[PDB]
Formats: structure tokens, C-alpha cells, sequence
């Protein structure tokens, strides 16, 4: 805003039109103060990102440094709110927040991924110019990843009727769905109701459940509550039922939503009215067959996911995040785990609207620091908070820990994407000092847990498991007496089957799996020189497995319910095999500083697994994908210069073909066809069994061939079981790769060429380093040079290789293997964007998006 | 007096002298000459005649210009749907700028209004009390057509204000014009007399402020000089004054015999205008 | 190039940019699309067909009303008699606005031509080689009927042109033609696909400017897309133009090989529309 007045909506976006500074000395909070020469930024905002790579800084967090920023807003509030109550929502900050209002201290807040809020009321200029300040202390080393720094996440203003509901007021349960299904179905509510007037209320609640945009007339079912007086200045919890008549089940491939709305009534007239968002489902976790949806066995499909969006840094940008989704489905995931901290709302909207699975987990470390960053949040957990400290969002009465885990379920407990509390992630691992603690801690989070919302399982994951800790054991068993779910760490097929034996009635799942290390485009070499790793399927961490490992030991066993692959997306920080806990380089400057663990890199451009793990998983699309590429200088020679082939589909049998350089005519090279393996609880997988099987049992769920190098094109055609083709318009992948010529041409493509004008949305642009017939040259590394003309700007140039420390705000960056992605944001203003993408010596491509005004 | 913003409650002067002498408050300005705003409180007010005004005046000299040299076009009307036109400089045909349509309110007493309620409305809800477009400069003229309810046009003679503006030449003539061309012969009476800046074609000039002197002979006397400007000095008893925004008043007062008034208005390098005024006696 | 009365001779660019940067001269314009003055020279020229045109296109927001809100309605033919109709949107009965008939000339030679010599002709006498009315705006169907000199009607079957104006709605649909649907497969052969923008009931919307994207598969390759416009700058390379007065095209060439080239026109908001080329082998 740069004018709060009526009508807005009720809760609206205040992210535009902040003062940025980065000074550890300045001192800003006065409104006087004169911030003329600050940056001016819209939000949200990383200043990580913007500042240089250093030695002095640690592998773990991407080698940037964190710092002291100071965030101003001076904006005016009319005469026409004068006696309405204004409040300022924060979806994130990080870390150690601290707010002014108009030069009065408001509170402060550590944690630097759980949502919060403050009243504006008491302290606001009605009529007048006000200035809201935060300051934040990112103090390093406070993260094992690269958390970013600032106000990273959507800023809004709530502004309300003396009687009004309470923050995240609305809780939803259904306890009856699974039987009532289809028919009228019992919602029970409770609303927390707040006069702050000056007189008694008399109350009543009109509650509607109607299809979501949408509107009244098309509701299912509505209730008005018996008049109830609450008194000037108190709160009540309202109870009241709504019976639904057959509502849509919210479901993967049909994930339908309902706004639940709340009209709150004194006297005839309404005050006040609040939506919250909803879906009908329900879920079990069983011993001994696993995940059910809806009464429906499914497998849990998963991958972990760091909160940072690549080039774009820490953030939560709305598009950049449904992109990680839809690519994420695009391989058949139909779960998250939100490693290892909440979500930003936004992730929480996208996967409601998709059908995606949330497994929400609130902390990594507990009440003990890891990796010796002493700055983290295990030196906030067990602190109390001050009287004086207004900060809200949940409980205050115990620690930090209570009120961001109590806060973080406020905010999602109607989502229905969200299936499961997790606690903690590997809570004994890098600490120091005595464990014996740990059970007791645990089982207090658990009691909070259950009593801040009785309707989804808790877990955590735990990596003392597959060592047998006592602490372990005792842990796991008080998570299953209080209908929880246990998530052991990288555990592979033996270990599962200990952990069921030895614990009968444990829930389980692999809550951290894989931990693949593999680099985009990287075939001269197939096992774990350049700071690169090969794309091969052959090269883990030692506690990890590679992709066929982890999945074959998990799609055995009905009773390991699912997995989440470490991680989905390549992300700042943890260059294992390059890490480093402490201050320094690894290897020769300029040094690895993101992951290698992800399926998918961090512009988005996936690696060869990808398709095997689409193979395993997307029962909506074929796959036949071909590895390496067919360049003499990008391809490994084994014994008789023998290059290993590598097929990932889902299909029954593969026909592989060679043509010769020049020719039309291809040659059989290979036959294979993949078993049909059946589970007692119906899951379905295939492996290979010819006679020339690989002694690995794993690496047996894709296909291999050693052919010997020639120029030319390797193909591959794909059968059913019937024996009759897959066509290649149905399927994806590479189903050939071909020798080619020498770098020619660039090529251009926006992922959507019509985006909203809002300041906000973005556009993705894929460039290709292609030769003179289009093939994308595997090795390319030109450099290329956007220019962005009209309604937009550049926001972000990304190549997702870790060595790069090229800025991500520069108009250029060198291609790896043969790709380079622009990222292009809309202003406020309809209009149209031309990107031209250009390289020395080769020939350029220009896109063309239309940019369109907000209804 | 209170010559708010440049107001001053102890002794001296505010701002370099002359300083502002007179309000900046009123919807009519000391000399009885219409603001802009007169014509927004007719379009709400006055249920007796139709609206149909627009600012601003059409000179490249005059107007602001915005994002994309784009001017603020401001239509104050009563009416429900009004055309907006451009005619280029020399022409004889218009093009349609735009059109838009009031929405009608009604209390719980009857009390009835209107508002715009379009998708490209102000976000300021008071603000769509009338209608606003933005229009690339150019020399010509702005018009504008209002329509009833049932699509029937409100013709011109039924309408008040200029529901037009024009890129007008240099100031090339007077145009005087008396209120009312009889008044009593009872030394009190008065004839207010209106003087306009006009190009050769009779439009009036916006800026025009040229020095205009009055020659009042007969059964009458010039009274007072008037232009409504503020910051403007210069005597109130004399027989000229410089025309502001374009317009100058000249008052003048019978005599108690009956006879006629002669006035004068000129300026220099100006074509001179002339009214008369006749008073009658009393029984 | 040439882009006069926007030309340059020397460096650095003219007026705004984008400037204009292809010329205004032509009858047709770059994408082989005519300018309505195409028809007056067919009027003149073409003795193999008929004649029977009407401008301006009829939607209130690309008209120009002179005096009376008349639009200044031209009609181009070789006829010698032209009546002139109008239809209310939503009736299907039309009525005469009026009726002119040509004189004949003959010169020395034996060439003949000819004028318009009503008492109500231009004062201009080339403008009288073509017929003009002024017509009163109003939501409807110009239409127009030609007869030849023994008053026999000359049937829309033998006549080019656009015989009737009508207003449209919005922006509705594609429609998508191959001037031709079999090329020679060698490499050079090329079709024309016009694309124009229609409402719901298939009119060409007048000041359609909707983007239009092209999705080219099979035996052939895009190679152009232009709309004739100016100051148009995206490069005639893309997959996507801008329509500009309602119409764009797109430019596809056969390959070596035998096939079928498909080519689907699409748009924001808009029906798509699809056209299939056959390309056969040559001999
Ligand atoms: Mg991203
Ligand atoms: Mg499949
Ligand atoms: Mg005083
Ligand atoms: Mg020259
Ligand atoms: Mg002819
Ligand atoms: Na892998
Ligand atoms: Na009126
Ligand atoms: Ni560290």
C-alpha cells in the first residue's frame, strides 16, 4: 500500500513500496528518520542473494553472508478507518525480527520460518502518516542450508470490525466422513469470536459451505448459531454444525475446494465476515499395508523440498513455487515433505489446488545446535518469551518452540492438503552432549501437537533408528501410543524389515530417502576432477542409495508406506560431496556451493533420473528416455570402446536401434522386456530377468546395453504388453540422441507466453544451445545475453551449476550442458514483453509475453 | 481574506507581496465566475436543468501531462451514459475516445445517486462521483455526447456547461456582455458586466490575462473592477484591471435619473467590445 | 522502407518509436492483403468481373462522424446503377437511404468511363468516378444492390467487393484459409494462410489486434508472418503477429518430401482455427 483506507478487502497485500538497508550500525526505527538514500524494494526479499560469494563464509549456506537489514514502510491510514482494528501479517522472516510501530517497540520473533503477526491498533495514526520498521539480524552461521535473509515471504495488512474473528479463527473437523460419505456429512466448527468494543455483543455466526469461486447461491450446506452474549473486551469459542449435503471428495486426480465462510452478526447486522479455505478427505496410516486416501490404497510418492526458488534466492514468489509443483507432478510425485521448516502459505495454496500431499514439518534441529551453528534456532527452541513481547500467532505460555509449532498448525489446519505434523529431522544427529533428554522433549511436542489439532498423525524423521538407539525406540514407541507415524532416515531393504520385525506396530516410513549426487548433462564418466558428478544412476552419499536402490527397497514392502526422495529440486547450500561445516573453500575457488542431490536442478532443468523415477511412477504418461548423449567428446569407453546405454521407461519391451552418420537406415541393436511384479497389497512394478540381467538386483528396474561409439543416432522404440508400439506422441523423454554438429543456433521458449500484470507473475525462458538441425549441443557452454524490452523486467539468470558464482541479477550467464533459463517478472501494467537471447557467433532467439490487467 | 494556504493570523505578509488577499475556498469565485467544481454540485444537486461539463481547457500551455503525455479528461454530468470525442485541428469529423455508464443508488429514504462502477473505475470510491479519461495530447477539440437512460441523447440546449473544449488561437477580441440590460434608475441598481478574452473565433482564451480598461459614460457609474485572482493588488475602484483565467468583471451603478449606460471594454492590440445599458425611473 | 510522410533520408528515427518503417503507397499492403481503394481501381480496370464496394466498416468505434453524426459512406463500382439499404441490428427488413445512376463517357479514341452527374455531385469532379452518401450513425447492416444499364440486377455471384458493412460484436473466433491447399513438395513452394479475426457470427471485427500464434506440423515450415502494419516492429521470423484491422498472415513452404502440412491459428480468448495443406511429390 502507500494508502491504507475502506474499502480494501478485509485481509490485503502490503509488499510494495518498502526502504531496504543493510547496515549493522544504523539505528532506524524513529519515523523521523531520514531514509532518503535506502533502497527502494518491493517485497518479497532476499538480501543474501544480492551480495558476493566469500571464503570467508561456509560451504554449508552457499558461502554468502547473512547481515543486519532494516525494512521501512511509510504509509498513510484515512480518517475512514478510524475506529477499525489493523493488524500486519508475516508469512516469514529471517531470522531474529524485530518491529516498531510509529517509534513504539511492538516485539521480536527468532525463527526465521514460521509465520507470525501484530496488532497495529493501539499505536496507528488514524488520519496520518504512520511508519512500520523491522529489523533483522540474520547472524551466520544460523543454517545447514542456505536459508537467505529478510522478508522473504507475502507481508499483508488485516484490517477489521471491533467484533470480528479471531486470527486463523475457524477449525474444521469431519470425524464421520469415511461413513458418511455421499451423504449428509457432520462438519463440526469451532470460531473464535472477539469483541475489543466497548459493550456486550450479542452473537451470532452465519456459517455457508460453498464451492470455491463460487458463490452462495450454490452452497451445501449452512447453520446459524444461537445467540450468545460475549462481553466487551473478551473472547469466546464458539461451537456450531454444519451438515454438508454430499460434498466432493477432495482427491489427488480431483482435488475439489470449498470456501467455508463466517458472517459474524451483533444485533441484525453484520460485522464481520471470514473465509477459510477447505476439502473433504480422509487418511490412513496401517502396520502392515501401509498409506490409504479416501479409503484407497496409495503409495506415498515423494520428494523433499528446500524453501528457495534457484536464481530468484529465498523467495516465496507464488509462480516460481507452482512451477517446482507442476514439474514435481510432471515425474509422478503426489507428495512433499517441507524439509525441514514450514512452508510458505503459498506452497500450501499451490498443492491444495493441485492434489498434492503435505507432509508440514516445523523444525530440524530441537533445544541443541547443529553442524556448530550457534546462531540456529536450537539456541531459540527452549527460551521463554517475554511479557512485554506483543508478538502473536500462537501459544506464548511455554517456549519458542510451542508458539512457532502452535502457529504453524493455526495457519494450516483447514488445509487438506496437508496430511501429516512432522516434529523434527534427524533432532540426535551433528548436537553435542548427552542424548538422554531426547525422549522427553519428543514426547512434549507430541502432547502439543495432539492437543492443537486431533485430526492428522504426527511424526518426525529420525536417522538413530537404523542404529538401534535406545532413545529411538522409546521415541517411536510414544509417537505410535499417540496415533502417530514413524519416519526412519536412510534406511535401506533389510533395515525396513528389522524395524517392522523388532517393532510390530509401528506405522513406518522412509521419511528421508536416496540421497543421489548427480550433476545436469555429465556422461564421460559413469560412477562418482571438474566440480561435476556424472548423470548416471551410480553415485550417493555413503549414508545414502542411488534413485533404483531406494525406490526398489521401498516399492517392495507394502508396509513402508512411502518415501521422500533428498531432494526434488537442486538448492543453495550443502554442495556434498563439496560441504563444509565450517569457514573455507573446498577444492579450488570458485567452489561448488549448491546441491547435487536434486532430481530436478535448480532452474528447473531436469537431470536423466528424472525419467526413471517417471518410469516408476506416472501412471498418466509414458516414458522412454535414453542416456548419454552421442558425442565422442561427452561419452564413457568401457572395455572395446563400449559406451553402457542406459533406457528408462515404463514400457513392456524396448527395441534399440543405431543409424549410421548421414544414413536413413537403422539397425537392431538390442531387444528387452521387462516382469510384472504383484505385492500382496495390489502395488504393481517391473523388473528385467533375461539371462544377461545385472548381478545388482536394483539397477535391474531400468535397461542396459554396451554399445560401441560411432557417430551416427541411437533410437529406441517402445511396446505393451500386446506387442503393439507406444507412440512417441505419448510419450516423454528422449527416445533418441544423435552425434552432433558444432554450436549455431540459440532457441527460445517461455514456459507460458500470457502472464498476469501484477508485479508478481513470471515467466520462465528456456534457452537450448542447438546446432544447425536443432539438436541441443550436450556440452555447450556459450555465454548468453538477454535483452528484455516493455511491460517487464529481468529478475533472474540461472544455469544450475554449482561452480557458477556468476550473479543471478547479471543479463548474462554461460549455458551448462547445452541450457540456460532467463526469468523475466511483469509490472503493474498490461502490456507485452520481448526477450531477445543472444551469444557470440550463433544466431539469436526472441520470445514474445503478453502481459494481462488484473479483473 | 483567509487566503488559506497562504493564511496568516499575526501581521505580515506570507510568501513574496503581492500575497494572497482573498479565499481559495469557494466554489464561485469573488467575481460570481464559476470553478470547474460548480459543476460537479449541479450534476448532484440541481434536479431543474442537465449537466454536461468538461476540464480542462484544450491548450498545449494550460494542461498537465502524465505517463504517456496522456491529460486527464474530467466529465462532470447528471446524465446516465456519456461518449467521449476527439476532432482533430482543421476537422470537421469526430472519433469516439471512449464511453462509460453511471450506476443509480437508492437509500432506505429514497434518496437517489450515481456512481461509476466500470472495471476501470477509481479505486478511491468518491472519486467515480463523476467520470475521468486519459487522452494523448493533440491539438483539436474534446467533446461530448449524454445519453438518458433509455439511450435517448440530452440535447445541448438542455444542458449546462461546456460540453466542449478547443485548442483556442492568440487572444484576439472582447466580448462583453451585461447580466441584465435594464435595471431601476434608483442609485442603488446594479449591471454586472461580463468580459471574455476570446480568439477571432470566440473562444476563450485559459490564460489570458490582458490589461483591460473601462470607459463607462451616461446615467451610471463603474463601481468596481473584479477578476477573482487572489494574489491580485490592484485597486477595486479603478477602471481597469487584468483579466484572469480569461475573464474580467465590471460593475456599474444607476443613477437616481432615468437615461442609458454606455460601457467599454478594451485592450490593447485587442478588438474592443461595447454593451448599454438603459435605466428606468420609478413612479 | 520509403515509410513517407514518416521518412527519413538520413540517420537516427522518425516520430515515436517503434517508427514506421515500410511504405503507405501501395493499393495492397505487404501481406498481399488490399486497402479498400483496390476496389475502385477494379471498378476501373477489371472489365472480366463486377465491381460492388462499401466503406467504412460499421462499428461506432472506427467511424467518423462529421456534421449530424453523418458518416461519410463511400461506395466503389463499375454498375450503372447502385441502390443504397439500411437494416436496424435486429430487424431483418431493410430500407432505401438512396439511389444513383452513372453517366457514360466516351473520348476520341472509343475509351469509355464513367461520372457522377446528380444535382447532389462533388464539387471535385474526379471524386464523382465513385459515389458517396452521408449516413446518420446507427447500430446495423449498410448494404448495397448494383444493376446494370436495362436495370437488371447484377447477382452477388459475378461481383467482388464487400456488398454490405455491418456492425460487429467482439472478438469471437479465427477463421483460417490457404489461398492454395495442394503446394509442390520441392522445397519453394509456399501458401498463403489468411487468418482474419471474426465475431460470433463470422463479421471481421475492424480494429482487431489480437495476437495471433501459429503452430506449424508436418511436411512444410513457417517462414513469414506479416499484417501490413507500419510501425509494426516483431520480426517477421516469430511464430506470432499481431493482427492489425482485423486480419494476419501466416507464410508456410513444402519440404522435399511428399506430406501433409497442418497449421493451426490460435488466440487468447479466442476459437482457434485449423487448416490442413497437401504437398505432392514432384514428377
Ligand atoms: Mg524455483
Ligand atoms: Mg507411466
Ligand atoms: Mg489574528
Ligand atoms: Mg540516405
Ligand atoms: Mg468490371
Ligand atoms: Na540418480
Ligand atoms: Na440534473
Ligand atoms: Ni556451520
Amino acid at each position: 500500500s502507500s494508502a491504507v483506507d475502506s474499502k480494501q478487502n478485509r485481509t490485503s497485500d502490503f509488499d510494495a513500496n518498502w526502504k531496504f538497508m543493510l547496515s549493522d550500525s544504523v539505528q532506524a526505527q524513529d519515523p523521523a528518520f531520514d531514509d532518503s538514500a535506502w533502497q527502494q524494494v518491493d517485497l518479497p526479499h532476499d538480501y543474501s542473494i544480492t551480495q558476493k560469494y566469500s571464503q570467508s563464509n561456509e560451504a554449508e549456506s552457499a558461502y554468502l553472508p547473512g547481515g543486519t537489514g532494516w525494512y521501512r514502510k511509510s504509509f498513510t491510514i484515512d480518517r475512514d478507518l478510524a475506529g477499525k482494528r489493523i493488524a500486519i501479517n508475516f508469512d516469514g522472516v529471517y531470522m531474529n525480527a524485530t518491529v516498531w510501530f510509529n517509534g513504539v517497540k511492538l516485539g521480536t520473533h527468532p525463527y526465521g520460518y514460521s509465520p507470525f503477526s501484530f496488532d497495529l491498533t493501539g499505536n496507528a495514526k488514524f488520519g496520518g502518516e504512520n511508519t512500520i520498521v523491522v529489523k533483522v539480524e540474520n547472524r551466520l552461521p544460523s543454517s545447514r542450508w542456505y536459508s537467505g535473509s529478510g522478508i522473504y515471504r507475502d507481508v499483508t495488512l488485516t484490517v477489521t470490525d471491533g467484533v470480528h474473528v479471531g486470527n486463523n479463527g475457524v477449525a474444521i473437523k469431519t470425524p464421520s466422513l469415511a461413513t458418511q460419505n455421499g451423504g449428509n456429512v457432520t462438519m463440526n466448527l469451532t470460531t473464535k469470536v472477539a469483541n475489543d468494543t466497548e459493550a456486550a455483543a450479542n452473537i451470532t455466526l452465519k456459517q455457508t459451505v460453498f464451492p470455491k469461486g463460487g458463490k452462495t447461491d450454490a452452497a451445501i450446506g449452512t447453520v446459524t448459531t444461537a445467540s450468545k452474549s460475549i462481553a466487551a473486551g473478551a473472547s469466546a469459542d464458539v461451537t456450531s454444525t454444519i451438515t454438508a449435503a454430499s460434498p466432493k471428495l477432495w482427491s489427488i486426480k480431483n482435488p475439489n475446494l470449498y470456501t467455508v465462510r463466517t458472517e459474524v452478526l451483533n444485533g441484525d447486522t453484520v460485522l464481520d465476515t471470514y473465509d477459510t479455505e477447505y476439502g473433504f478427505r480422509w487418511t490412513g496410516f496401517d502396520a502392515t499395508s501401509g498409506f490409504s486416501l479416501n479409503g484407497e490404497k496409495v503409495k506415498l510418492k515423494g520428494v523433499s523440498m528446500h524453501h528457495d526458488q534457484g536464481s530468484l534466492g529465498a523467495v516465496a514468489n507464488r509462480r516460481a513455487i507452482e512451477r517446482q509443483v507442476e514439474i514435481l507432478q510432471k515425474m509422478g510425485v503426489n507428495s512433499i515433505r517441507t524439509t525441514h521448516n514450514p512452508a510458505a502459505k503459498a506452497l500450501i495454496d499451490v498443492c491444495n489446488e493441485k492434489g498434492v500431499l503435505v507432509v508440514e514439518e516445523v523444525f530440524d534441529m530441537w533445544n541443541r545446535s547443529k553442524n556448530g551453528n550457534t546462531e540456529d534456532y536450537g539456541k531459540w527452541f527452549g527460551q521463554t518469551i517475554a511479557g512485554d513481547n506483543a508478538v502473536l500467532g500462537g501459544d506464548k505460555d511455554e517456549t519458542w518452540a510451542k508458539f512457532d509449532l502452535t502457529s504453524t498448525i493455526n495457519r494450516d489446519r483447514n488445509a487438506p492438503s496437508v496430511i501429516m505434523w512432522s516434529l523434527g529431522n534427524e533432532m540426535m544427529e551433528g548436537i553435542s552432549g548427552s542424548v538422554s533428554d531426547f525422549p522427553a522433549t519428543s514426547a512434549k511436542l507430541v502432547a502439543w501437537t495432539k492437543a492443537a489439532d486431533s485430526t492428522r498423525p504426527m511424526t518426525y524423521g529420525d536417522n538413530k533408528i537404523k542404529a538401534n538407539w535406545n532413545e529411538s525406540n522409546t521415541m517411536g514407541d510414544n509417537l505410535t501410543a499417540n496415533g502417530g507415524v514413524v519416519g526412519t532416515n536412510y534406511s535401506d531393504g533389510a533395515n525396513y524389515d528389522k524395524i517392522r520385525t523388532t517393532h510390530p506396530s509401528w506405522a513406518i516410513y522412509g521419511s528421508e530417502t536416496a540421497s543421489a549426487i548427480n550433476s545436469r548433462g555429465i556422461y564421460n564418466r559413469t560412477t562418482g576432477s571438474d566440480k561435476q558428478l556424472t548423470s548416471y544412476d551410480n553415485s550417493a552419499v555413503g549414508w545414502g542409495a542411488v534413485a533404483s536402490s531406494a525406490w526398489y527397497d521401498v516399492v517392495q514392502r507394502d508396509f513402508v508406506a512411502g518415501t521422500y526422495v533428498w531432494t526434488g529440486f537442486d538448492y543453495l547450500g550443502e554442495p556434498t560431496p563439496w560441504n563444509g561445516t565450517g569457514s573455507g573453500a573446498v577444492g579450488s575457488w570458485p567452489s561448488p556451493k549448491n546441491s547435487y542431490f536434486g532430481i530436478v536442478d535448480t532452474a528447473g532443468f531436469p537431470k536423466d533420473t528424472y525419467y526413471f523415477y517417471q518410469s516408476q511412477w506416472n501412471d498418466d504418461v509414458h516414458t522412454l528416455h535414453i542416456l548419454p548423449a552421442w558425442n565422442e567428446n561427452v561419452v564413457a569407453k568401457g572395455s572395446g570402446n563400449k559406451v553402457p546405454v542406459v533406457v528408462y521407461t515404463d514400457a513392456a519391451k524396448v527395441k534399440l536401434y543405431f543409424t549410421p552418420k548421414g544414413s536413413t537406415e537403422k539397425r537392431l541393436i538390442g531387444e528387452k522386456s521387462f516382469t510384472k511384479k504383484t505385492t500382496a497389497a495390489g502395488y504393481t512394478y517391473q523388473v528385467y530377468e533375461g539371462t544377461d540381467k545385472d548381478s545388482t538386483a536394483h539397477k535391474n528396474m531400468y535397461l542396459t546395453w554396451n554399445v560401441p561409439w560411432a557417430e551416427g543416432t541411437i533410437s529406441a522404440e517402445a511396446y505393451d504388453e500386446n506387442n503393439r508400439l507406444i507412440p512417441e506422441g505419448s510419450t516423454e523423454g528422449n527416445a533418441s540422441v544423435t552425434t552432433t554438429g558444432k554450436a549455431a543456433k540459440l532457441k527460445a521458449d517461455a514456459d507460458r507466453k500470457t502472464i498476469t500484470a501484477d508485479g508478481k507473475d513470471l515467466s520462465y525462458i528456456e534457452v537450448d544451445v542447438t546446432d544447425a538441425n536443432g539438436h541441443i549441443v550436450p556440452d555447450a557452454a556459450n555465454r548468453v545475453t538477454f535483452d528484455v524490452k516493455g511491460a517487464g523486467k529481468l529478475v533472474g539468470v540461472d544455469n544450475g551449476s554449482s561452480p557458477d558464482h556468476d550473479s543471478y541479477q547479471a543479463d548474462n550467464r554461460k549455458a551448462f550442458s547445452g541450457k540456460v533459463l532467463a526469468i523475466v517478472q511483469s509490472t503493474k501494467e498490461a502490456g507485452e514483453i520481448t526477450v531477445t537471447a543472444k551469444a557470440d557467433g550463433l544466431q539469436s532467439s526472441t520470445v514474445k509475453i503478453a502481459t494481462t490487467a488484473v479483473p
